[PDB]
DNA sequence: TTTTTTTTT
DNA sequence: AAAAAAAAA
């Protein structure tokens, strides 16, 4: 939450620090956290300027040794939000949390996105129930995104459904480089006022139809790695909260689990969390986790009512 | 063992000491295994001051030919540190070695960060128990780092968790350069008190993310080299524990085993040993040795409970 | 086998004697082999008292034209050392030559250092069993030399391991100026007892850590080729045998083999002969011939036992 | 002369 | 069962 303006000191030009701005950069930490070749390699910039910008980031974040007891001081507060069931919240031990990736595995009506939805509502909570309190951003790619299930989970909760439309910055990306840019805007927009949660329903669609590698491939995963540090770039900073949903790849001549996401290794990787979504009967549906250093595997319903999840 | 301030003896100047300290070199040893051209390089520097210098890296570290009896005579004191379960104390024949560099082979969800987390509680076991009693620094480069988990194992072993996270010196890199200010702050940090491990969990990520090559690649190998070498300028002086956790990489168009962890050759060349985990049933792992002259390969299981690494 | 003392003759001073003893000349042989230049640009020496030494080295050791049959009688004796498995003996026709350079192609997990395990117990095997009673001396640069292993041969040839480890001279370099000096304290322990074999594991590890070229690399081939050079002096002069161990290189953008040995041409040009270490399944390994002129191209298995080389 | 990266259905 | 393609120091 440090704007570079706080840079623009100790002998820094201003217009010098109107180039940074141009990168997408707009924070001191985002600067603090970039590469030196990144910055390097933007034009009118000597190294040494470099050294002077670096050793500001350095001046204003420390990034040295730490505790382990003051990490877990500062572990202490980390919101983790109320998915809007308590199923799901003894299952992700409070839900899921802000500064972080996770996952929907899933095959088709997993109900995936209606998370996305029920979430996208519940962040706007006051603290007390778990909301973030943060406006939030909502990056579709399939156009899929229903307002009217928004005002559902408006009368769900009781707030009125204008104040929650009036956040949920929607966005409609096409092109896979097009995500970039609504990433650039979106670390454009964090400056402003505290998000609270990132979302995007497909980021890994696009990635399909466009690369149909090998390929191609190699250049699929050359950008999905990119986007994912990006992810990492922003939850890094401002918390809020990053969440993926990836379509489903079923293998063939497997044993006895005809699954896995795709995007193959570097998404799996990245996700600090990760989730399964298996359709039981009727509405109910079943979670279970994947790669979560946080907790033990587990399991549990959920119906899809017409507030979506619940019992 | 050794700080520089011995060899402010011998007519080195106090102030050309200092200007050594700033290199990121603390000790005596670290002197006597500096190239040349790396000591040079640095300004206020002729190259007769290096000759007195290394003479005196001479005057305290013998340097010489060795009997091979006597080098077994120091080998019979390496701690081998306990991985906290038995089966892996077998496979390991006693636990990972002090003065070494290791690896963690895995495809995701394969409990290589838990072991990390294991180990750094039970490096501050009583040595009887196999613990280094040394201070344990953490680098973690992607966040994933959980106190929680400390305290399990705290509760696994009976000493106090406050006790324990009073050492565990976590540290959370970016950058890819930024791993290298984090080397030498670390090489700073072991002159004050007997370390026991360092752990990397991903050394490897960031060189995806940043150097989508080829490339570039001829500079990530170029980079990874210098980084590796650095860990065995750490290794040879003060023991205590070298682990790395690599990302994997799936082969396409090969035959028959998908694997081989990134880095390429480099990686590979540099590495004491090795190790692979496939995932069991359930919680049940599967360790698996590569490239480990002590040891024949051997592979086995092992759950992770609660407590994590086990039975 | 000629020491300098034979030269404190013919008017020379013997603390002339005593300061071409610093150049790590110590042999008359050596001095015999020894270029004017270096002779002449160490201190304290006009290029007449040279026109004396040098005319004292042609007057100890012949350096006229020879006649080809002299020259099989003389290649007639030489040892080439048994490898400690047969089918290794039929490749390299009765194993390793004496007054020799060789070379070892792997990528990692190939057994090479095994070998070079094995080679080194199996010198010290009485002639009849191709040992050439030779003190072994072996520089590890990479610290990865295991005593372990040599009682581990110890057992399997029925030789005593204390009388096995009294010899095996171990050295642990670090620099790559460090090599050299380990080097001239080699040619200075060659006058006191015949030893066997040299083995370095990793004569070229070191190059490519310091040297990141190009470069540098420049710097780095004028490094090497005076460092394969002394290698010949000794090897030229005392027998025994060279061993060298090169880290791979994969090629990329070429076709169908995505390997060759690092350090250019200059090693490949220097090396008497050159083999290739696949590895096979399980334990199991191949051997394959470059670059030997005394042999047509062959292939092996040899599995890497408890006892390391054999069937 | 140096330097491997990537899964889909 | 059966599927390529990718530079720059
Ligand atoms: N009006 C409704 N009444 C009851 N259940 C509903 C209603 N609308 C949606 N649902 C539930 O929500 C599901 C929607 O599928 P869902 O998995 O959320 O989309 P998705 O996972 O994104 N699949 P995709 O089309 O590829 O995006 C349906 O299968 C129902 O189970
Ligand atoms: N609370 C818990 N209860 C039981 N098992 C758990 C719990 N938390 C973590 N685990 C186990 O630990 C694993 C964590 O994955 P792990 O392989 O340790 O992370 P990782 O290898 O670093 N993958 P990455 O996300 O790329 O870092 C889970 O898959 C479970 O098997
Ligand atoms: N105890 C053991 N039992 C069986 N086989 C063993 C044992 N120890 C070592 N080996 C074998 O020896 C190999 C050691 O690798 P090796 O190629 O000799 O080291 P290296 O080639 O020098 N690689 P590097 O680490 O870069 O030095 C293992 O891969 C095994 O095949």
């Amino acid at each position: 939450p440090q704007p570079i303006s706080r840079l623009e000191q100790c002998g820094i030009n201003a217009n010098d620090v109107k180039k940074l701005e141009e990168a997408g950069f707009h924070t001191v930490e985002a600067v603090a956290y970039a590469p030196k070749k990144e910055l390097i390699n933007i034009k009118g910039i000597s190294e040494a300027k470099a050294d002077k910008i670096l050793a500001e980031a350095a001046k204003l974040v420390p990034m040295g040794f730490t505790t382990a007891t003051e990490f877990h001081q500062r572990r202490s507060e980390i919101i983790q939000i109320t998915t809007g069931s308590k199923e799901l919240d003894k299952l992700l031990q409070g839900g899921i949390e802000t500064g972080s990736i996770t996952e929907m595995f899933g095959e088709f009506r997993t109900g995936k996105t209606q998370i996305c939805h029920t979430l996208a509502v519940t962040c706007q909570l006051p603290i007390d129930r778990g909301g973030g309190e943060g406006k939030a951003m909502y990056i579709d790619t399939e156009g899929t995104f229903r307002p009217e299930r928004l005002l559902a989970v408006a009368e769900r909760y009781g707030l009125s459904g204008s104040d929650v439309l009036d956040n949920v910055a929607y966005a409609r990306a096409f092109n896979t480089d097009h995500q970039t840019q609504l990433l650039y805007q979106a670390s454009a927009m964090m400056v402003e006022s505290r998000y609270a949660l990132l979302i995007v329903d497909s980021a890994t669609a696009l990635y399909r139809t466009d690369y149909s590698g090998r390929g191609e491939l190699s250049a699929r995963q050359m950008h999905l790695a990119r986007f994912l540090r990006m992810l990492l770039r922003l939850a890094d900073e401002f918390g809020v909260a990053v969440v993926i949903t990836n379509q489903v790849v079923a293998q063939v001549d497997g044993a006895a689990d005809p699954k896995k996401p795709i995007g193959g290794n570097i998404i799996a990787h990245a996700s600090t969390t990760r989730l399964y979504l298996r359709k039981g009967r009727g509405e109910t549906r079943i979670c279970q986790i994947y790669d979560s250093p946080c907790l033990p595997e587990a399991e549990a319903m959920f119906a899809i009512n017409a507030d979506g999840v619940g019992d």
